[PDB]
């Protein structure tokens, strides 16, 4: 078994940089921004005008923050092929020299007197995180055992939400998220990739990948025995030979046949609207500004209290990995996408009234830390699920490609649109937010089906 704890040790790894990168941005923005400031000083002249332009300063920062998404996009396209052509390794090997670099890119911001370096760096980050989201779970319910699947399926979200808590606390004021220190957090997020890159090549090959493309049998062989510690392992690998045999049978769509073909089309339109639905409902403005949120909201320390809505997100999501599998599948997406409106709203009513009644700030804080719980319940799993149900076999690749494409270009609108929007709108940003779920959730209500242990001959009869 200790095969397997270390492969999925290396997986996780891989996993939980991806949630660092998430969640790094939130705190350290005040100082970052003021680099900014100074370095757009230092290259003026001796007429200059003394200050960043406001404007110029809010486009730099916010495309410092979308610049991820764009690389998150352009991976969602490049998830396949390089699985294909080189396996599940050997892809990971060499996404950890592209984490590597762009980590690298990142922390040199300082020193090089350039804002230009760190925006390159969230590029190649960005590109790095959507190619070990795509490539993580894939290896890890590759190799873990039948029975076990299921609970290793989770470790995925545990690792991306500890992450992200562990690179929200890393950047307090007194911890390296300060004046002369915000770079070596990035150089954190560089260094585990190296403990990744010197550990993975003690683990062995997806056994699945090495039989039925690959054609390779006495490999798999081996990596089964040494994997699953069976002094016979004949059921397993005569299971993949027809599993081969099966894929054979029904061969994968290519991407635009999937989006030309008629009859998988409705589920597929489905797919897309639930991630749009798990993505502008703007959970990614609280990840991404949650200290700029609350400093306009009056709170006293803002850190701390978006160290407490990662704590949440924490607890939340390990409520979801124990509730989700008693409940259903659209009751959860409804029940969170509801709580989440009701929240945004509780939030825009405290920013209104904070003049009036400057003790309410606190209601702010508990509205978000709502906020966040709501969207682990509801929206946070369940999309993935019901993409995964809506399709056999055959056509899961390309539906995967174009979801996880939805996903990450919403993302990007809402990182780089969140600034804009609340320095116009002002206190009603989250109305706005409330105003979608609402929309949404309406959607949501009359056009998924349940798809909890429903036949997918049940499920595409409904339709
Ligand atoms: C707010 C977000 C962050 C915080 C996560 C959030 C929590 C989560 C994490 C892991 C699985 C399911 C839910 N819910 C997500 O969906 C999350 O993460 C992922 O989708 C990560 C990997 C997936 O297995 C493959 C798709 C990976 C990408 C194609 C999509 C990533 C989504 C992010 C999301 O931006
Ligand atoms: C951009 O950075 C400069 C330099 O720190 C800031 O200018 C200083 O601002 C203070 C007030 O906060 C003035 O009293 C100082 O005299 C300014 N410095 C100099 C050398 O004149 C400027 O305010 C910053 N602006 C933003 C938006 O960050």
């Amino acid at each position: 078994t200790g095969t397997l704890v270390l492969a999925v040790f290396s997986a996780v790894l891989g996993s939980l940089q991806f949630g660092y990168n998430i969640g790094v941005i939130n705190a350290p923005q005040k100082v970052i921004e003021q680099s900014y400031n100074e370095t757009w000083l230092g290259r003026q002249g001796p007429e200059g005008p003394s200050s960043i332009p406001p404007g110029t300063l809010t486009t730099l920062w916010a495309l410092s923050v979308a610049i991820f998404s764009v690389g998150g996009m352009i991976s969602s396209f490049l998830i396949g092929i390089i699985s294909q052509w080189l396996g599940r390794k050997r892809a990971m090997l060499v996404n950890n020299v592209l984490a590597v670099l762009g980590g690298s890119l990142m922390g040199l911001a300082n020193a090089a007197a350039s804002y230009e370096m760190l925006i390159l760096g969230r590029f190649l980050i960005g590109a790095y995180s959507g190619l070990t989201s795509g490539l993580v779970p894939m290896y890890v319910g590759e190799i873990a055992p039948t029975h076990l699947r299921g609970a290793l399926g989770t470790l995925n979200q545990l690792a991306i939400v500890i992450g992200i808590l562990i690179a929200q606390v890393l950047g307090l004021e007194s911890l390296l998220g300060t004046a002369s220190l915000w770079p070596l957090l990035l150089g954190l997020t560089v260094l585990p990739a190296l403990l990744q890159l010197v550990l993975l090549p003690f683990c062995p090959e997806s056994p699945r990948y090495l039989y039925i493309i690959q054609n390779l049998e006495g490999p798999a062989r081996k990596s089964l025995k040494r994997l699953t510690g069976w002094a016979d392992v004949s059921g397993v690998l005569a299971e993949l030979k027809d599993e081969k045999r099966k894929l054979e049978r029904e061969r994968p769509l290519s991407l635009l046949q999937l989006l030309g073909s008629r009859t998988h089309r409705q589920p597929l339109i489905i797919a897309v609207v639930l991630q749009l639905s798990q993505q502008l409902s703007g959970i990614n403005a609280v990840f991404y500004y949650s200290t700029s949120i609350f400093e306009t909201a009056g709170v006293g320390q803002p850190a701390y209290a978006t160290i407490g809505a990662g704590v949440v997100n924490t607890v939340f999501t390990l409520v979801s990995v124990l509730l989700v599998e008693r409940a259903g599948r659209r009751t959860l997406h409804l029940l969170g996408l509801a709580g989440m409106c009701g929240c945004a709203i509780l939030m825009t009513v405290a920013l209104l009234l904070l003049e009036r009644v400057p003790a309410m700030s606190y209601v702010s804080i508990v509205a978000i830390f709502g906020f966040v719980a709501f969207f682990e319940i509801g929206p946070g799993p369940i999309p993935w699920f019901i993409v995964a149900e809506l399709f056999s076999q055959g056509p899961r690749p390309a539906a995967m490609a174009v979801a996880g494409f939805s996903n990450w270009t919403s993302n990007f609108i809402i990182g780089m649109g969140f600034q804009y929007v609340a320095e116009a709108m002002g206190p009603y940003v989250f109305l706005l937010f409330a105003v979608l779920l609402l929309g949404f959730f309406i959607f949501t209500f009359l056009r998924v089906p349940e798809t909890r242990g429903r036949t997918f001959d049940q499920i595409s009869a409904a339709f």
